[PDB]
């Protein structure tokens, strides 16, 4: 391929470089991208804050090393500085204004939301990750909130930001982190093909999803709603689901149809903006429940640290 250069970390202050307003830079202490301007070129840009640490500085050389991407929003610069009196990992990254995903689709006058753009949209989301499992990256935070457009006009383009738990799957780890980026694929297609998450239990014991993927218990709309949605649809949505060892891998997805072959899909309307505009509500009740699904199915590694302190071998001594 073709070497790139390597994440250098500028030392110097951010504020000499782009237009932190030095008060706007207080409500992000709790990691809410705000907004700077680069000084001699007035741009655009977005900032993201972070306490700088190892685990901090991972996930940020892990999303650096995919700004490649054309799907991953772009980081332009990183800084290490002292803010107040700690250390901040300062993450300048390009801006995308466009929208939220699910924020567009919701609001539209009656445009109706089609399969084939379900589709489009599946190809974009299934690009990224195809990217990031290429190169060893697992996402695992792949939901709505992570899924922005670009410019709020047409041509805009979908590319997924947050890689605060994105991690390195390459040493059962290939498949189980992998696996999270599948799941929440699984996950997102559902609510684009019905409206509604895939989180509904009519059999026994209503198991979250979450947990649902450590085993015990999907069902799909009726058959005649918005279940339009092509048997082909159904059991892509339900390999891209199955957790233990049959589970699917990227590129068996970009090898579909329904995704390859796709804006060749039918326009079949669907029910998606309907709903979410319908409940706006249940619709964030639905956002909280990935976001903890996705918490839930997480598994990280950590070293153990033990102790220590001084042998008490005669307390009696001038010590
Ligand atoms: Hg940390
Ligand atoms: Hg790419
Ligand atoms: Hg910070
Ligand atoms: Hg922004
Ligand atoms: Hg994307
Ligand atoms: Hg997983």
């Amino acid at each position: 391929f073709h070497v790139k250069s390597g994440l250098q970390i500028k030392k110097n202050a951010i504020i000499d470089d782009y237009k932190v307003t030095s008060q706007v830079l207080g409500l992000g202490i709790n990691g809410k991208v705000l907004q700077i301007f680069n000084k001699r070129t007035q741009e655009k840009f977005a900032l993201k804050m972070l306490q700088d640490c190892p685990k901090a500085r991972r996930e940020v050389e892990l999303h650096w090393r995919a700004s490649q991407c054309p799907h991953i929003v772009r980081i332009v610069d990183v800084y290490e500085n002292l803010y107040a009196g700690r250390k901040c990992l300062l993450i300048v990254m390009e801006c995308l204004d466009g929208g939220e995903l699910f924020s567009r689709i919701q609001d539209r006058g009656d445009q109706a939301f089609t399969e084939r753009e379900a589709s489009e949209i599946m190809k974009s989301i299934g690009e990224a990750i195809q990217y990031l499992h290429s190169i060893n990256i697992a996402h695992r935070d792949v939901k709505p909130e992570n899924l922005l457009y670009t410019s709020k006009r047409p041509n805009a383009i979908l590319k997924l930001t947050d890689f605060g738990f994105a991690k390195e799957t390459t040493s059962g780890p290939e498949k189980y982190d992998k696996s999270c980026d599948m799941w929440s694929l699984g996950v997102i297609m559902y609510i684009l093909l019905c409206g509604y998450p895939p989180f509904y239990s009519n059999h026994g014991l209503a198991i979250s999803p979450g947990m649902k993927t450590r085993i015990r218990m999907y069902e799909f709309p009726n058959p005649e709603w918005s279940e339009v949605s092509e048997e082909v649809k159904m059991l892509i949505r339900n390999l891209l689901k199955t957790e233990p060892t049959q589970r699917m891998t990227i590129t068996e997805f970009m090898n579909h149809p329904w995704i390859m072959q796709s804006t060749k899909v039918p326009q079949t309307p669907l029910h998606t903006s309907r709903v979410l505009k319908e409940d706006k509500e249940r619709w964030e009740d639905v956002k909280e429940e990935m976001t903890s699904a996705l918490a839930t199915m997480r598994v990280d590694y950590e070293q153990i640290k033990i102790k220590k302190i001084e042998d008490a071998s005669n307390p009696l001594l001038l010590k």
